[PDB]
C-alpha cells in the first residue's frame, strides 16, 4: 500500500533467523580496527536500537534471545582474546554504553532526569529489563578485571628497572600513554579510565617499595634521589593527561615517603622526629627495615646505628600498624562505574557496510 513520508525512529529490525548472523558480524568476528573512525560504541548503539525494535513489537523472545546471545558472544570473544588489551577495552566500553542506554531509556523516571523530550520518545514501552542490566553490570566488572590483569602483566617486568635502575622510565610512560590512547579512542568512560590508572600506579607503588624493603643494594641516598625524580615524571605525566583526580598520586605516597626517607639525615633525636612525622604512610616495620638496609655508597658515611633505630622504635610506640613488611602488589581497589547518560540522539546512527549488516532495516 501507499507509504507516508516516514522519518527514522531510531530502531533496527531483523528476522529471528538472522540473529546468529547479527551476533557473528557485530560481536564474534568484529575487529575494533574496522570501527575507526566511526562513532565510538557503535555496536552498543546498534544493539540498543535492535532491542528497542524488539520491545516496540512486544517480542519478548527476541529481546531475551538477543541479550543472552550478545552476552555469550562477548564472553566468547574475550576468552579467545584474554591477553588483548585493545579488544578487552573495546568490549568494556561497549558493554558499559549498552548498559547506559538500557538505564537512560528504561522508562524509569530516576534515570530520565538529564533526558531531553525527544530522547524520552526513545524509551522502552513494554519490557522491564532490570535482570539483564544486572547481568550486564556483572559482566562489565569481569571485563574490567581482565583489563587490569592484562595491563599489570605488561607493566610488571618494566617497573623495577624503570624506577630503581632493562627498562627506562620513558618506556613505562610510553606504555601508559598507549593504554590511555586506546581507552579514550574507544569511548571508555573517563571515570573508568581514572580508576584504571589509580590501580596501575598502585602496582608501581607496591612493586617498587617491596624491592626497597628487601634489597640493601637499592637503599641509598642516591637511589632515593633518583627514585623521587622518577616519581615526579610520573606525576607530571598524570597531570598532563588530566588523570590527577584519579587518586593515582595518592597511591604512591608510601613510595614517595620511602624515597624521601632515603635522603633524610639519620643521626639525631631531631632527625628521628623528622622521619616519624614524615613517614605517616609507612609502618613502623617498613621504616625500621629501610633504616637497617640503608647502605652508604662511599666509606665516608656510616650505616644507621642500632641506637638510632631504637630511638625510632620508641617514637613510634603509639602505632599499631599492620604486620607484614611487604605490600600486596595484587591488591585490587573496589570500583564503581556510574550511570553516564549521553546527549546523543539515536536518530542519527549510520552503519558502515564493512560491518556487513545490510539485512537490518531501519524503522
Amino acid at each position: 500500500v501507499q507509504r507516508k513520508e516516514k522519518d527514522f525512529q531510531g530502531m533496527l529490525e531483523y528476522h529471528k533467523e538472522d540473529e546468529a548472523l547479527l551476533i557473528r558480524n557485530l560481536v564474534t568476528d568484529l575487529k575494533p580496527q574496522m570501527l575507526s573512525g566511526t562513532v565510538p560504541c557503535l555496536p552498543a548503539y546498534i544493539l540498543y536500537m535492535c532491542i528497542r525494535h524488539a520491545d516496540y513489537t512486544n517480542d519478548d523472545l527476541k529481546v531475551h534471545s538477543l541479550l543472552t546471545s550478545t552476552i555469550n558472544g562477548i564472553k566468547k570473544v574475550l576468552k579467545k582474546h584474554n591477553d588483548d588489551f585493545e579488544m578487552t577495552s573495546f568490549w568494556l566500553s561497549n558493554t558499559c554504553r549498552l548498559l547506559h542506554c538500557l538505564k537512560q531509556y528504561s522508562g524509569d523516571e530516576g534515570f530520565m532526569t538529564q533526558n531531553t523530550a525527544k530522547q524520552n520518545e526513545h524509551c522502552l514501552k513494554n519490557f522491564d529489563l532490570t535482570e539483564y542490566r544486572q547481568v550486564l553490570s556483572d559482566l562489565s566488572i569481569q571485563i574490567y578485571q581482565q583489563l587490569i590483569k592484562i595491563a599489570e602483566g605488561v607493566l610488571q617486568p618494566m617497573i623495577v628497572s624503570a624506577m630503581l635502575e632493562s627498562y627506562c622510565l620513558e618506556a613505562i610512560i610510553r606504555q601508559m600513554n598507549a593504554f590511555h590512547t586506546v581507552m579514550c579512542d574507544q569511548g571508555l568512560d573517563p571515570e573508568i579510565i581514572l580508576q584504571v590508572f589509580k590501580q596501575l600506579f598502585y602496582m608501581i607503588n607496591a612493586v617498587t617499595l617491596n624491592n626497597l624493603l628487601l634489597r640493601k643494594d637499592v637503599c641509598s641516598w642516591s637511589t632515593g634521589m633518583q627514585l623521587r625524580y622518577n616519581i615526579s615524571q610520573l606525576e607530571e605525566w598524570l597531570r598532563g593527561r588530566n588523570l590527577h583526580q584519579s587518586g593515582a598520586v595518592q597511591t604512591m605516597e608510601p613510595l614517595i615517603q620511602a624515597a624521601q626517607l632515603l635522603q633524610l639525615k639519620k643521626k639525631t633525636q631531631e632527625d628521628a622526629e623528622a622521619i616519624c612525622s614524615l613517614c605517616t604512610s609507612l609502618s613502623t616495620q617498613q621504616i625500621v627495615k629501610i633504616l637497617n638496609l640503608y647502605t652508604p655508597l662511599n666509606e665516608f658515611e656510616e650505616r644507621v646505628t642500632v641506637a638510632f633505630i631504637r630511638t625510632i622504635q620508641a617514637q613510634l610506640q603509639e602505632r599499631n600498624d599492620p604486620q607484614q613488611l611487604l605490600l600486596d602488589a595484587k591488591h585490587m581497589f573496589p570500583v564503581l562505574f556510574p550511570f553516564n547518560p549521553s546527549s546523543l540522539t539515536m536518530d542519527s546512527i549510520h552503519i558502515p557496510a564493512c560491518l556487513n549488516l545490510e539485512f537490518l532495516n531501519e524503522v
